[PDB]
């Protein structure tokens, strides 16, 4: 039986579409382009640095990813504007069903936690700004292990902090590549697919594929 | 002094634009889309499987990447068509300056080698079809180490096969992320940038940035 749930941050709980708008305000007409490439570089850099054994915290990785993005687009990025766009991640709005769903799952007595890339301080900030803080038992960052997902050492961390075995911790994520990693590790996996995307072809399939957190509650 | 050179395959020696056309013939009008996404998934899958410690040879990784690509685009991919597109990589044409440049570098007495993802048999096939076989001392695959780049264990392989120390082996590649990996490892790095792209923001800069192999010869 699942006694705890490990949540993903962007795309699972919080909507990042906010950042797109904040980018377009900085560089009018380019918003969708900037945010699209910026997000991919953030992913790539965490993966690539992990393979090379050259870690840096997510904040740095986010700035670097933006710097490359603008340089690649022919956009001039000053320090001031770079901080603003980066601060945009600390002010995300959750998906509509999120608040109620979290309250209901906590009612059911499940231990809830968040495992993200950023510092614990920033993770706290996002959930506090959204007034959701009180619903989480653990706020985890990959920083302690100096590596990023899907390196299995990040998953153990989630397992250790929760004081439960992986088979009793539901891994919830909107990223198929992450759900694949979790699935290989041992966590029962729940893929959050809202916009009709397909699963990655790396030998895995999630235990459950849902369209929102509303469906997650029904499982309990 | 550089006594040997380790070459990258696609984009450095051989032009992959050929595959784009072969894709468009299979799915008329979609060629650029298919090949674009297919190449990114190939990269991602090698990286992601390496981090998860779940290796499979490049052939499998190429098929999976195509399967996802078509499924994601709403395209129906049968076995027959899947093999054809995959065979397209074994029939690439080199860049115009390549042949002469390789002949000239061998004239200068440098040990030349290729370090790619595919099987040694397929690597051999590409260079043989292009009539370039005789110019290479070593044809290397990552298969022996069961991991992909930029995992440092792949770079050591290139170092061991050549019987030289890394500082005496020029690492030539068209991929900035790979040049970063090599650079961190210890290899003097030469980035081949033909189409005016920018370098990745992961803390590195190549020793040389050139626009073709013609410039590589001038360095010696």
């Amino acid at each position: 039986y699942i006694k705890g749930i490990a949540f993903d941050l962007y795309g699972t709980l919080f909507d990042v579409h906010s950042v797109v708008g904040r980018c377009d305000e900085a560089f009018p007409g380019r918003g969708r382009e900037i945010s699209a490439l910026w997000r991919q570089k953030q992913l790539e850099y965490t993966w690539l640095r992990s393979l090379m054994n050259r870690y840096v915290n997510f904040q740095q990785a986010t700035e670097d990813a933006l710097r490359f993005t603008c340089r690649h687009l022919g956009l001039d990025l000053d320090a001031r504007t770079r901080s603003t766009l980066c601060d945009a991640y600390l002010r995300l709005a959750p998906f509509s069903e999120v608040p109620d769903s979290l309250r209901e799952l906590k009612r059911r007595g499940l231990k809830l936690a968040i495992l993200s890339n950023g510092s614990p301080q920033s993770i706290d900030a996002v959930v506090s700004h959204a007034g959701l803080r009180d619903g989480f038992d653990h706020l985890l960052s990959v920083d302690p292990v100096q590596v990023y997902k899907p390196d299995n050492r990040v998953y153990e961390l989630a397992e250790q902090a929760l004081g439960l075995d992986r088979s009793a911790i539901l891994f919830v994520s909107s990223n198929a590549w992450d759900a694949t990693g979790a699935r290989y590790f041992g966590f029962p996996t729940c893929w959050i697919n809202r916009t009709g995307n397909v699963f990655e072809e790396m030998g895995q399939t999630p235990d459950w594929e849902v369209t929102s957190l509303r469906a997650v509650v029904e499982l309990f």
